[PDB]
């Protein structure tokens, strides 16, 4: 059979262009961040923790992969750290990623307690007890959940490895059972689900907002049409009753439009409970001004920012789908080792495959950001350019 080297000549020299990737992406990500106060709310101080947990993998869990691909001899415990940093780091990225998406439901559904409730020191402490829960999650086997008290000795004696130690091999020290239900089904599986749920409850309220948005406009309308269109003096004041409402609705420069609308229709309910139907009609004409000037141009602010928000969520979502598909072929191919020990184990070359695409991961975040938020991308810009 062909000499290893050459294989793992490959996978390494590839795992490095990859670990190089990593670093240069996220650190600009970071560099952005700190230097684009428009780049420093609370959804961001996710991203970073997210950036730093992708440079982490270009200065560390890349060379650890390199190192335990070898099997090298190695006590077990010190062969299960460096297998499990990178769980570590993967469940950093989960939980970023899932704030991220409560973050931005938080912010669509309950804008006006946003500020007020999720600041800046709320998100910091939150970001630092997930780093301690990763490590906890990651470094689970380390506490007595992995192989250690049954080494492989005739594959550690055929490697002359001393005694106390193992060819440091994953699927020697890291339990199977470990890495499918509890790793992927409960630590991965589960929160991607929920950030999908929470995607399309954000979708959701956008879509239903906008409706809500767009509804009401249309009985500010109506509800003047039956007015210029009635002769009856009840006619005219149901109808202005019904603008009424649907005028403090849309209320919850901006404050003097409503102001003057609502006048307007106080105005003209006030003639119209009087039996003066024509003086009120013409009344109700004097909003059709008032919509012109300030109502269709909040309808058009408001409709902007919505549209913002369904972009911008569309935009993180595609960074948690991207997660999904790099991570999932290695889960997927632990699922088969596992649940089918009939089945051949998937050749050595696609698990150097499977590795290597949950790797580069670490380097689409920046390409996402540079494409999808203007924000980033000029701020990309003034520094390559500045700097190179
Ligand atoms: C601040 C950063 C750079 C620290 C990096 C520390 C890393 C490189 C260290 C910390 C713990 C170390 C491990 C501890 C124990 C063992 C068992 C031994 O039989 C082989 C080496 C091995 C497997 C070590 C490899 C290197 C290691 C993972
Ligand atoms: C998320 C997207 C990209 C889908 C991923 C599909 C991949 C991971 C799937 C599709 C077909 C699968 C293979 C089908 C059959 C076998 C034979 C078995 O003896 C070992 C596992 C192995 C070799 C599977 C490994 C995983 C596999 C390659
Ligand atoms: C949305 C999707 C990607 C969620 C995850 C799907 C996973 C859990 C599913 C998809 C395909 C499934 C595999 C399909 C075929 C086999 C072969 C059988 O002998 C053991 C179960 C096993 C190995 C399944 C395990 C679970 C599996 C890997
Ligand atoms: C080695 C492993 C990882 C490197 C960690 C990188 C840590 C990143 C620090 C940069 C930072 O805080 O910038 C964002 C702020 O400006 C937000 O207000
Ligand atoms: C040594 C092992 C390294 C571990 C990963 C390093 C993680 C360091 C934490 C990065 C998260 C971060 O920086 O989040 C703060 C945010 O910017 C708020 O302003
Ligand atoms: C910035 C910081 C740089 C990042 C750290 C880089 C590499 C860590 C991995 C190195 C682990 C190598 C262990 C090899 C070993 O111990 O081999 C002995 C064995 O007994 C057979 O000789
Ligand atoms: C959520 C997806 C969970 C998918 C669960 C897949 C379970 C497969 C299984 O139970 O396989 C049994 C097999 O017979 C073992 O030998
Ligand atoms: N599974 C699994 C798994 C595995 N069997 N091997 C390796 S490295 C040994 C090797 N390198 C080339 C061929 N074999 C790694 C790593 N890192 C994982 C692994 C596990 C979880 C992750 O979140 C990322 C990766
Ligand atoms: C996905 C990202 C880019 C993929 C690059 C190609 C994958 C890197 C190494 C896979 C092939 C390594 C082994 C080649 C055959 C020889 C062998 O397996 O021993
Ligand atoms: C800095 C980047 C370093 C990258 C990888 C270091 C890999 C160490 C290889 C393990 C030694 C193999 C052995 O002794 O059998
Ligand atoms: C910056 C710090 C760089 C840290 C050193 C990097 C990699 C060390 C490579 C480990 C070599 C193992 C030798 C194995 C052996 O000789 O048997």
């Amino acid at each position: 059979g062909a000499p290893p080297i050459m294989g793992s000549s490959v996978y390494i020299t590839v795992e490095l262009a990859i670990a190089v990737l990593a670093i240069l992406g996220n650190v600009l990500v970071c560099w952005a961040v700190w230097l684009n106060s428009n780049l420093q709310n609370v959804t961001n101080y996710f991203v970073v923790s997210l950036a730093a947990a992708d440079i982490a993998v270009g200065v560390l869990a890349i060379p650890f992969a390199i190192t335990i691909s070898t099997g090298f001899c190695a006590a077990c415990h010190g062969c299960l750290f460096i297998a499990c940093f990178v769980l570590v780091l993967t469940q950093s990225k989960i939980f970023s990623l899932l704030a991220i998406a409560i973050d931005r439901y938080i912010a669509i559904r309950i804008p006006l307690r946003y500020n007020g409730l999720v600041t800046g020191t709320r998100a910091k402490g939150i970001i630092a007890i997930c780093w301690v829960l990763s490590f906890a999650i990651g470094l689970t086997p380390m506490l007595g959940w992995n192989n250690c008290g049954q080494p492989k000795e005739g594959k550690a004696h055929s490697q002359g490895c001393g005694e106390g130690q193992v060819a440091c091999l994953f699927e020697d020290v890291v339990p199977m059972n470990y890495m499918v239900y509890f790793n992927f089904f409960a630590c991965v599986l589960v929160p991607l689900l929920l950030m999908l749920g929470v995607y399309l409850r954000i979708f959701l309220a956008a879509r239903r907002q906008l409706a809500d948005l767009e509804d009401n406009w249309e009985t500010l309308n109506d509800n003047l049409k039956v007015i210029e269109k009635a002769d009856n003096a009840a006619q005219v004041k149901d109808a202005l009753t019904k603008m009424r409402a649907a005028a403090l609705d849309a209320q919850k420069d901006f404050r003097h439009g409503f102001d003057i609308l609502v006048g307007q229709i106080d105005d003209a309910l006030k003639l119209a409970n009087e039996g003066k139907v024509k003086e009120a009609q013409a009344a109700a004409e004097q909003l059709k001004t008032t919509r012109n000037a300030y109502i269709q141009k909040y309808l058009e602010r408001a409709r902007s920012t919505l549209q913002k928000e369904v972009h911008a969520a569309k935009s993180l979502a595609i960074i948690v789908g991207l997660f999904a598909l790099c991570w999932l072929p290695l889960h997927i191919i632990n699922c088969f080792t596992f649940f089918c020990p009939d089945c051949s184990h998937a050749p050595l070359w696609l698990m150097y495959l499977a590795i290597v695409l949950s790797h580069t991961n670490s380097v689409v975040n920046p390409f996402i950001y540079a494409y999808r938020i203007r924000e980033f991308r000029q701020t990309f810009r003034k520094i390559i350019r500045s700097h190179v």
